[PDB]
């Protein structure tokens, strides 16, 4: 479950999202909804937008952008003792919004991207290889609570 010089890779990294969560909050969901339009119908609030250029105008996108990323930097900050957080969001994300584990995949690549992209200088193969299975370790504990409520597919 990563060893500390690897959490430290992924913090340090997440340090400066941190510097402007909003811009990248925005470029993770119009990636996410623009190389995967299915995820997209699974907002009710924002299949209204068709194109990128709707999508960048959003505030209510935005204002969602935050509401996500504050809600990851809670998860991996825990350094993975993060249960009490990823409880609420596994069984709300199940139970309610009815995501797949597979979207949570395509959102893990999203932030990757964004990520690498932004940061080009200070996310290294060595970053990215400790970005991947940070989301990787959420998304195993996040499909272990699926399955105990029959959801896993
Ligand atoms: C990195 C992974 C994600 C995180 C940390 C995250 C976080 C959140 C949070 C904190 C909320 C607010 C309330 C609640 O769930 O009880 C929320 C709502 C929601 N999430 Fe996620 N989310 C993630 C990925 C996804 C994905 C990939 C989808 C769609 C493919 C999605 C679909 C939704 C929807 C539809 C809502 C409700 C919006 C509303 O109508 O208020 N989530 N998410
Ligand atoms: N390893
Ligand atoms: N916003
Ligand atoms: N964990
Ligand atoms: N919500
Ligand atoms: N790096």
């Amino acid at each position: 479950v990563l060893s500390e010089g690897e959490w430290q890779l992924v913090l340090h990294v997440w340090a400066k999202v941190e510097a402007d969560v909003a811009g990248h909050g925005q470029d993770i969901l119009i990636r996410l909804f623009k190389s995967h339009p299915e995820t997209l119908e699974k907002f009710d609030r924002f299949k209204h937008l068709k194109t990128e250029a709707e999508m960048k105008a959003s505030e209510d996108l935005k204002k969602h952008g935050v509401t996500v990323l504050t809600a990851l930097g809670a998860i991996l900050k825990k350094k993975g003792h993060h249960e009490a957080e990823l409880k609420p969001l596994a069984q709300s994300h199940a139970t309610k919004h009815k995501i797949p584990i597979k979207y949570l995949e395509f959102i893990s690549e999203a932030i990757i991207h964004v990520l690498h992209s932004r940061h080009p200088g200070d996310f290294g193969a060595d970053a990215q290889g400790a970005m991947n299975k940070a989301l990787e370790l959420f998304r195993k504990d996040i499909a272990a609570k699926y399955k105990e409520l029959g959801y896993q597919g």
